[PDB]
DNA sequence: ATAAATT
DNA sequence: TTAATTA
């Protein structure tokens, strides 16, 4: 039904780790959530599940990862994210970078170049800009930075209570 | 003053154990010779050295490897060779495959393709066919293939006196 | 929509403190300018962007910095600058020394000539005089010195005001 | 009377820990030698001193530095070394690499670019080839190859006893 | 007194 | 369903 938590993730690299450390912990504070695993590849956009999700979902939490440049499906997802955000700024974005530098989002260099260069031999000549623009417009909004060294856990604590706050009082 | 034996090489992966032996070993026979040498990179078609010696040659003996596709340069050198050979079939080739089998290296598959596709999308959208139809003609003429074990000494000898026969006595 | 204010500066030496800071302050004051960041290396100095702007340009503002010598394209940039200054002196130049001393740059002394000691056996042994004539020409026009103490605050504020006043009340 | 084992060295960059140490130890065997420090600088051709010693001595021992090529004065000296060598192979060589490996000397390549690269800017395109051709030929004969950690003192001994043997026998 | 391709 | 630097 109506819930306020839509997510995202990399594929094999971190989806399982995040489900183990954040998703449950969230469920322990009484908030219905959402996500899934399937890869389709029989087309590009699943209808009233992907779309019911983005539509009714409220405050997004896109855990960008150090591989978040390979999945065309993931690239088109965060897109519609930033799109249906820019309509009525009462729903808010909460980015949480991971391992990969927050210096590599305001211009896409470093670990992404081999990804895009081969990704650019394939798809459109235009829409790729409406993706690049969105991946631009996160590296400014606020951001828990969790490096590879700081305690990769109880930051879960610090990060849940907040998502509670923006709901309890309003 | 004019030599009688051309050559060709990849670069930083057989400028040591094999080739150099063959050069010195050959000089040890009074068969005045030539080879590739300069770390030049200069030009995309240099004339008054190669393009003098090539049509000054008499016997061709390239030495493929497992990365012989990377060449933006030696590749067309091989091309120039196989072409000009077609003019006067009074001079022959005698290539000796190296480490990689003479199968996956006659149809641009195996660990050889991904280098060619990197050097296929790069330039003249027609010339790639010219390079492939150049590499193809080689992998038929007989040749003392070398593997991991065949002692790198004996093969040198057996390639010597042979190279001699088609020069001294015909 | 035409571009009215030009710049030129060594790259990795004020890509992270001033040049940006200045451009941002400017665009928050209503003035359509242009700079860029493409290293080219596909010729000498192209047309459809730099030659477009410079000829259609107006108010010149370049910025010397302690790397302002190895500018194989950018020194040329200054050349074109000073020669497209040679037609109607109704467009001026307000260069601002930065960190580098004000008068040591009139003869390339101090820590400057060591660029030249090797920068004479590479490019043309004659046009160097037409480069040095220009790099001499700046050391004269009245404006703002900046050391390491005059903090990069106010300088922004004033260096805006002049540029605007040469547009509003003429 | 006359010198017996003529030396050479880098300029200042190794006038402490090694060279000297070697010189004293050598002299403690009773084998008359040479070494001088005079800087000339009154030109470039020094005559009746080493130019008498080079055609007067016997068995050599040129050492290389981390930057021997940069020194024009020592370079030209090793030149005449190899040249008064070439006329007869009765007198030997006996090099000793040091602060550089024979991985970058049979090539004048590697850290030598800083040297030759602007050592030539003034000098002709022929003499450079002559010198370089001389520096090449040391890269062959035998090498103690004193390295970064090997104790230098243990090699002074193992480099004296030899020169001794090549004098008694 | 200390940069180089697209080897 | 993988990749070069003379700002």
């Amino acid at each position: 039904v109506e819930y306020d938590v839509f997510l995202s993730f990399r594929g094999p690299d971190t989806r399982k780790q995040f489900t183990d450390f954040l998703y449950h912990f969230l469920c322990y504070y009484k908030i219905h959530t959402f996500r899934d695993d399937d890869e389709l590849r029989k087309g590009k956009e699943i209808g009233p599940n992907l779309l019911r999700a983005i539509d009714q979902s409220k405050i997004y939490v896109p855990i960008i990862s150090s591989g978040y440049a390979d999945s065309k499906w993931c690239l088109m997802e965060l897109a519609e994210i930033v799109r249906r955000q820019e309509e009525d700024p009462r729903r808010i974005i909460l980015p949480i970078f991971y391992m990969v530098d927050p210096s590599d989002v305001r211009h896409q260099t470093g670990c992404y170049k081999k990804a895009f260069r081969k990704h650019a031999n394939k798809f459109d000549g235009q829409t790729i800009q409406n993706w690049k623009d969105a991946l631009k417009k996160v590296g400014d909004l606020k951001g828990w930075h969790i490096g590879k060294d700081d305690e990769q856990g109880a930051i879960a604590d610090k990060v849940s209570a907040d998502i509670w706050s923006h709901i309890s009082k309003e």
